[PDB]
DNA sequence: TTTAACTTTCGGAAATCAAATACACTAATATTAAAACGCGGGGGACAGCGCGTACGTGCGTTTAAGCGGTGCTAGAGCTGTCTACGACCAATTGAGCGGCCTCGGCACCATGTGACTTAT
């Protein structure tokens, strides 16, 4: 059952209580944006910890605006979400856009 | 062995008491700018639909993610020690606007001497 076996895995890390995106990928990540944001000569080291937070922050407001931008799609009574449509999501509420 | 709560005080705060404005509202008033009744309207937003479509839906072979050792060192956090730097006091100013004065210049009465005159 596709609709049965999707929906199961909605609920299922809907109420996993922890973080999902991939580490060492965001680890490296925030990593090179620090190297990148940072220049030549200051350089800046990363405990597990602040990694940690940073990650945390950032799950929590992408599934927020997760559901924002497919409550949006549902208003425009369909299920996909798009470009337009999410990027208004976001902007409408208001920061980084 | 180090983070508290006894205390032992005290001198600015936070009450009080008071009257000095002064402002809010509770309110007459004719006007009069906007309200709100009242019928079409365009216009549009939704019903219904074909078929193109686009993101899932489904397999193969990859790829990185995740461990799992192997250092090693860059800072963490801590400096034990010397000031500097700023928090206080005050003096060390000052300028601005009232205060006295004090300049000189008027109007007015005093004082002496040169005529002259006369009775010495």
């Amino acid at each position: 059952t596709p609709s049965e076996l999707a929906l199961y895995e909605i609920r299922k890390y809907q109420r996993s209580t922890d973080l999902l995106i991939s580490k060492i990928p965001f680890a490296r990540l925030v990593k090179e944006v620090t190297d990148e944001f940072t220049t030549k000569d200051q350089d800046l080291r990363w405990q597990s910890m602040a990694i940690m937070a940073l990650q945390e922050a950032s799950e929590a407001y992408l599934v927020g605006l997760l559901e924002h931008t497919n409550l949006l799609a549902l208003h425009a009574k369909r299920i996909t979400i798009m470009k337009k449509d999410m990027q208004l999501a976001r902007r409408i509420r208001g920061q980084f856009i």
